[PDB]
């Protein structure tokens, strides 16, 4: 490809609470490659409009084509969900190359199946600050 | 094996709110196997205490030895979980016999990316409410 493929993962029917930080990370990511979910990630239609449109299984198999293309999937991993965790368990087994962002001031303690399956090259998991996350990136991606 | 052997899968660091169902669900789950994450659900120790002994990638190592044993994945997807969809993205590509349970009361919309991943046979998501638990369980087991 003449740009490199990019999953991002972040909580939807998981919750909203943090839809700004990720188009704030998506935005970042576009400077080092193509987002394939970007355009999906806000979910206009509502939950409930998207299952009354029966398209939950178009969801799924879609999006699993994208994660397989993907030379990169990251996650923020803050707000619990169960696609997100879906999508890293998908991608662990298509080998794929994963960063996964998780923000210590939520007060929450990180699903040991995400910070346990980290193996620090090809799954990482960072701690980070909301304040520095294009700083974490850009060393991601250099 | 002289017994099926089965994996349970429900929120545990996503949040606690479902612990005393998901024991009654492991219950009636034992008459028909052996429920290989029976013991390790109640997590005395806490969260940051876990994390404290650093024992997360052992978590994950020996949950994901379980998962390859088991002969049915049940999980209980009503409350957000990433482990809980990790455990279920990693059971797909392991082509496991998958069980999920949600309940509609709940007032959330299950994740796209669990509804949709299912097939209606090897994976299957059921709704319910909560007092006929056992019914469909021995409905599934029989
Ligand atoms: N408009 C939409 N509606 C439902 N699903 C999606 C997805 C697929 N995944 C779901 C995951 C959060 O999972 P969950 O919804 O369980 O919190 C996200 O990383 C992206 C893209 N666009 C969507
Ligand atoms: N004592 C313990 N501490 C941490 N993890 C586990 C597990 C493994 N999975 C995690 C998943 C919930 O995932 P999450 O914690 O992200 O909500 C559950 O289905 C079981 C068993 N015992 C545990």
């Amino acid at each position: 490809s003449m740009r490199p493929a990019l999953y991002f993962c972040g909580s939807i029917r998981g919750g909203r609470e943090d839809r700004t930080l990720y188009e704030r990370i998506v935005s970042r990511l576009r400077r080092f490659g193509t987002v394939l979910t970007e355009h999906v990630a806000a979910a206009e239609l509502g939950a409930r409009g998207e299952e009354a449109a029966g398209g939950d299984r178009l969801i799924h198999e879609q999006d699993l084509e994208w994660l397989q293309q993907a030379d990169v999937v990251v996650a923020e991993v803050t707000q619990p969900s169960l696609g997100v965790g879906y999508e890293l368990g998908r991608a662990v087994a298509f080998n794929k190359r994963i960063l996964c962002l998780f923000r210590p001031q939520s007060g929450r303690v990180l699903s040991a199946m995400i910070r346990g399956a980290a193996d620090g090259s090809r799954f990482q998991v960072w701690d980070y600050e909301e304040g520095e996350v294009e700083a974490l990136l850009d060393r991601y991606f250099e």
